């Protein structure tokens, strides 16, 4: 009955990853025939802001009522919006919060959490909401029992904490089980960017897989560093819809601005694997 707290909730790379996830639902749901939203590691839904200030004051505060916010934000900043109807931050929705208010009522979630703190409270959030499923389990396993979907179309979005380096490996493992049965379906995988050679191994190990249509969006608040820690995060989309890439070129830069106003990093769109 008590919401979470949580020191980094909408921070740079939270805005990141919650603005790919909320374009890749909004594309999908252009045709109104029903998808799936796989969600691997999903935390507790929603985090009080603050204590009794946080990282959200560098994050989502600096763009959500911005009055020139690029029009491809609309659909996330109304969902932040709906959470906080006072006009202040007091809240930050998690992706299954995203999920739950961008998707239709024919639309399904399925939704993973291991630790016992938050299961409870991800448990309550879909309550009363038939379209999801919540389980107290690890959710790299969830890639091989839950996929394909009926419906034949989906998102999956793969969100590791990377407390452990063995999710540098796991997540491209988990990929390609999740590949093999659903081939078709967008898989969205971020990284934080503390060591790039991590980084650049979990991507040559993804293209060894074989998946094609990969593509890249990252925002790093400063040049890789290794004395400095996520000097950067990002966004590896597989089997992207096809706006995408020119969503993330007219955003991105605009993003990077407001969340970095002190001129560091970059902000960089590419293709991992071409089709
Ligand atoms: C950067 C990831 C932080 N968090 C999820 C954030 C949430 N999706 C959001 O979008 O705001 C990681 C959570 O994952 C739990 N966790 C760790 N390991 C697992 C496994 N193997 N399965 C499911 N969940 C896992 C952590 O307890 C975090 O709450």
């Amino acid at each position: 009955l008590s919401y979470r707290h949580s020191f980094h909730a909408g921070n740079h790379a939270d805005v990141l990853k919650h603005t790919v996830q909320s374009l890749i639902i909004e594309s999908l749901k252009e045709k109104d025939k029903p998808f799936l939203y796989l969600d691997t590691h999903a935390g507790a839904g929603r985090y009080q802001l603050g204590s009794e200030t946080g990282e959200y004051l560098e994050g989502i505060a600096r763009i959500w009522q911005q009055d020139d916010l690029p029009a491809e934000l609309e659909a996330y900043i109304n969902v932040v919006k709906h959470f906080n109807r006072s006009g202040q931050l007091r809240y930050y929705p998690g992706s299954p919060l995203i999920a739950r208010q961008l998707l239709r009522e024919q639309d399904s979630l399925q939704l993973t959490e291991l630790h016992p703190s938050d299961y409870p409270l991800l448990r309550s959030e879909f309550q009363k909401d038939s379209r999801a499923r919540v389980e107290k389990a690890d959710g790299f396993q969830q890639l091989k029992a839950k996929l394909p979907p009926v419906s034949r179309r989906g998102l999956i979005l793969i969100d590791p904490p990377y407390e452990m380096k063995t999710d540098y490996q796991a997540v491209v493992s988990g990929i390609a089980e999740g590949y093999k049965r659903f081939a078709t379906g967008t898989y969205a995988l971020w990284y934080p960017v503390v060591l790039r050679q991590q980084i650049k191994r979990m991507i040559h190990d993804l293209e060894a897989t074989g998946i094609r249509k990969i593509l890249q969006i990252e925002l790093a608040v400063l040049p890789d560093s290794d004395r400095r820690g996520m000097t950067a995060s990002g966004m590896i989309v597989i089997n992207p819809p096809w706006k995408l890439e020119q969503q993330m070129n007219n955003v991105l830069p605009w993003l990077h601005s407001k969340l970095v106003p002190a001129g560091t990093g970059h902000a960089t769109v590419s293709w991992i694997v071409p089709e």
